[PDB]
């Protein structure tokens, strides 16, 4: 177990370092058909997913997040109010699109592993996220701050001078 969470964290330094220095050579806003982003996404999702005690999957942890910090409570209630969505995964993905592009993510996750005996309740005593491998890619994800994001309708495609 401390294995798979070495991995984890090894995979999301990666994905993060990847993700921030494409994102920076791009130079434009990101959406949804970005690959180092949807790598970000995958890789963030199995580590939230580890070591959870075995259903609302990773996302009974993120609803944690308002209470911790009250900011999420927009996202928080956007996901519940999102289209056709219909599982608690599907929510935690959307969850986490939305806090990149708030440039939120690292704030919330830091808030979650400062908070050990309410995540205990979802998570084994080895999990991830409940190891220093959490705290580390909590404190790598503020680099992702730089990110800009956007996975609704885009102002520029938009825009025509009268």
């Amino acid at each position: 177990m401390a294995n798979e969470r070495m991995n984890l964290m090894n995979m999301a330094k990666l994905s993060i370092k990847g993700l921030i220095e494409s994102a920076l050579n791009l130079g434009r806003t990101l959406d949804s058909d970005y690959a180092p982003l949807q790598q970000f996404f995958v890789v963030m999702e199995h580590c939230l997913k580890h070591g959870l005690k075995a259903n609302k999957s990773f996302w009974g942890p993120l609803e944690l997040v308002e209470k911790l910090v009250p900011e999420a409570a927009e996202i928080t209630a956007s996901v519940k109010d999102l289209p056709g969505l219909k599982t608690p995964v599907g929510r935690g993905r959307a969850w986490l699109r939305l806090a990149l592009m708030q440039k939120k993510l690292s704030e919330y996750m830091k808030a979650l592993i400062n908070k050990k005996e309410l995540l205990s309740e979802f998570y084994e005593v080895n999990a991830l996220m409940m190891e220093e491998e959490g705290a580390i890619i909590a404190g790598l994800l503020v680099g992702l701050n730089v990110i800009d994001a956007n996975f609704c309708m885009k102002g520029e495609d938009l825009d025509s001078q009268v």
